[PDB]
C-alpha cells in the first residue's frame, strides 16, 4: 500500500512446520503494456543455497488486484531458525523475464514469537529480503 501496493498475508509457526497464507494484493504496479500485470507470489526460505525451498502460488492473468487464496507449509528443522520467509510477488511475462512486482520477509524466529497477520506494504527486491512493513489500519 505505497508505491508498490499491499498484500494480505497470514504465517504462523506450529511446532515443526511453517503455514503461510496468501490471500489477496492491491493497487500492484502495472509492468506490462497493457497496464496490467500477470502475479503470482514466490515463497521462499533463505538464503536458500541449494535452491529447494520454492513454492508459488498460481498465476492470475491481467489484474493488479489478485486474489490468490493459496496457503502453504514449509518443514522446519533447527538449522532454520536464522533463515527467512521470503515472500515475492512476480508478474509473469511470456515473451521476456519475468518483472518483480514487490515483496518482504519475515524471520523463522520472528514468526516463532508471533505469527503474521494482516496487510503489509510491498518493498524493493533488494529490501523485502530484509524486513517487513505491517500496515493496521
Ligand atoms: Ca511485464
Ligand atoms: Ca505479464
Ligand atoms: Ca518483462
Amino acid at each position: 500500500t505505497e508505491k508498490r501496493g499491499r498484500i494480505y498475508l497470514k504465517a504462523e509457526v506450529t511446532d515443526e512446520k511453517l503455514h503461510v497464507t496468501v490471500r489477496d494484493a492491491k493497487n500492484l504496479i502495472p509492468m506490462d503494456p497493457n497496464g496490467l500485470s500477470d502475479p503470482y507470489v514466490k515463497l521462499k526460505l533463505i538464503p536458500d543455497p541449494k535452491n529447494e525451498s520454492k513454492q508459488k502460488t498460481k498465476t492470475i492473468r491481467s489484474t493488479l488486484n489478485p486474489q490468490w487464496n493459496e496457503s502453504f507449509t514449509f518443514k522446519l528443522k533447527p538449522s532454520d531458525k536464522d533463515r527467512r520467509l521470503s515472500v515475492e510477488i512476480w508478474d509473469w511475462d511470456r515473451t521476456t523475464r519475468n518483472d518483480f512486482m514487490g515483496s518482504l520477509s519475515f524471520g523463522v524466529s520472528e514468526l516463532m514469537k508471533m505469527p503474521a497477520s494482516g496487510w503489509y506494504k510491498l518493498l524493493n527486491q533488494e529490501e523485502g529480503e530484509y524486513y517487513n512493513v505491517p500496515i493496521p489500519e
